[PDB]
């Protein structure tokens, strides 16, 4: 369940296609936690493209939802992501993900 919550301002039209590239300035966050990544800091904005299975599945469909300039706010369910898994160390199981996200592509 990927449930979007909007900044709103960019111009809702620019979307997302299968195999185009994307620049995002994407922020981890957890929830009654703190935070575990950041594209800020590298200030490496993260350039992935669509439709290959590099993200998980909550990123993922985020993405496609969103357009140019617009900021959404994701919020993951354990099921799409690591809540079986989990990431060894970083990320515990059965975790509620946060990002926030801002779409800023190209292509």
């Amino acid at each position: 369940g990927v449930e979007i919550e909007t900044i709103s301002p960019g111009d809702g039209r620019t979307f997302p296609k299968k195999g185009q590239t994307c620049v995002v300035h994407y922020t981890g966050m957890l929830q009654n936690g703190k935070k575990f990544d950041s594209s800020r800091d590298r200030n490496k904005p993260f350039k992935f493209r669509i439709g290959k299975q590099e993200v998980i599945k909550g990123f993922e469909e985020g993405a496609a939802q969103m357009s140019l300039g617009q900021r959404a706010k994701l919020t993951c369910t354990p099921d799409v992501a690591y809540g079986a898994t989990g990431h060894p160390g970083v990320i515990p199981p059965n975790a509620t993900l946060i990002f926030d996200v801002e779409l800023l592509n190209l292509e």
